[PDB]
């Protein structure tokens, strides 16, 4: 039921290893090409969970030696400090570095997270309660500024924390996971992507977006970040009220999956066909399902409601949107949008959906569980 899937992923990206050599898939760009980088983006760490995810499903050492690879490449990025100002430090971290611990215990790449969270730790701003998302510390513009998809770098922190006994670490994810909560969740259970506080006493100001049609409407993406991110935090925090939030946000986007079982760009645009779609937004949420669901008592009916739910969106994209390794795609999902109001590629493969696809295929076929969390714990 998923081996094909898996399948077409493993050739895809066999060949893409072979292709890129030690550089980096980000997004592309009108063709079913990848545009690469240098390691200087927030994307980066999706390649190395790609590749430690397909070393965990085949025990192939070719994926392994990529992934370690990357991780060489990170401890050069960190080590001269390359575009690491801001939250994504997470994603950028905890499926590289943390992930090659997770996998294998490689104790140097166990330092490297460490590292990297402590970098992290320092995007922490006290007088506001917030990890600010973007741009140098007291931004005019973003300085007291906090976005959904942060939930998602908070599990760098945690795992930290646990790692050294050291309490800030928690202290300061669960009140970010708290104030986003507050804050960037809607009383419909929708969300705002990003919410603006007074840098000088954490008072709340206003909701907006820049990725999403309009600050009250519901970037999808943003949605599904916080489907994920709450159940993430649920898990490492024992928070009751955060697994709830993402049981909420989830059937808020569950009741609103068009026909072909994948998402618009934005749940309020017209749901028509000519309008541009995110597959990484239903890639994304499909794995927060699963997360949720593993939280759930079995005897709760819920559960297996989410994970059949979770089941039928990986059908959907793979009957939809995958792509079949035919020697040429570089890309495991069609029609993911990075930025589509700012005309960004907002019709092609995004290497978050790949990475959460995937991701998803493991949990199903696996029970692998990706890099946000350890194993067996």
């Amino acid at each position: 039921m998923w081996q094909q899937a898996i399948g077409d992923a493993l050739g895809i990206t066999a060949r893409n290893l072979k292709k890129f050599g030690d550089r980096f898939p980000h997004v592309s760009d009108g063709s079913n090409k990848y545009v690469l980088n240098d390691n200087t983006d927030w994307t980066d760490g999706f390649w190395s969970g790609i590749l430690w995810l397909c070393y965990e499903y085949t025990g192939d050492e070719q994926y392994r030696e990529g992934a370690v690879r990357t991780v060489a490449s990170f401890r050069e990025r960190l080590d001269r400090f390359e575009n690491l100002d801001h939250h994504d430090i997470g994603f950028l971290y905890s499926l590289s570095a943390k992930a090659q611990w997770i996998v294998e215990k490689d104790e140097s790449a166990r330092k490297l997270a460490l590292d990297a969270a402590d970098v992290l730790m320092r995007r922490w701003r006290a007088d506001a309660g917030i990890i600010q998302a973007w741009g140098p510390k007291g931004d005019p513009e973003n300085g007291g500024r906090i976005i959904i998809d942060c939930l998602l770098n908070l599990p760098l922190l945690l795992w930290a924390g646990e790692q050294t006994g050291d309490p800030e670490y928690r202290r300061v994810a669960e009140a970010h996971a708290l104030k986003s909560r507050r804050f960037l969740v809607r009383g419909d259970d929708s969300s705002y992507h990003t919410f603006y506080f007074d840098p000088e006493n954490g008072n709340a100001i206003r909701g907006g977006t820049h990725q999403g049609n309009t600050d009250g409407s519901t970037w999808t993406r943003g949605q599904a970040w916080g489907i994920y991110g709450f159940a993430l935090n649920s898990r490492y925090l024992g928070n009751a009220d955060l697994l709830e939030t993402a049981k909420r946000m989830a059937r808020h986007f569950l009741a609103r999956v068009p026909e072909d079982g994948v998402v618009y760009w934005d749940f309020e645009v017209p749901q028509e066909p000519s309008s541009y779609r995110d597959s990484s937004a239903s890639a994304i949420t499909a794995c927060g399902l699963l997360e949720i669901a593993s939280q759930l008592d079995e005897s709760d009916p819920e559960r297996q409601r989410f994970i059949d739910a979770a089941k039928t969106t990986v059908t959907a994209l793979r009957d939809g949107y995958a792509e079949r390794d035919d020697g040429e795609a570089e890309g495991f999902i069609r029609r993911g949008s990075y930025h589509v109001r700012g005309g960004i590629s907002p019709d092609d493969y995004t290497i978050w959906g790949d990475y959460y696809y995937l991701e998803a295929l493991l949990r199903l076929e696996r029970g692998v569980t990706g890099y946000w969390y350890e194993r067996g714990r």
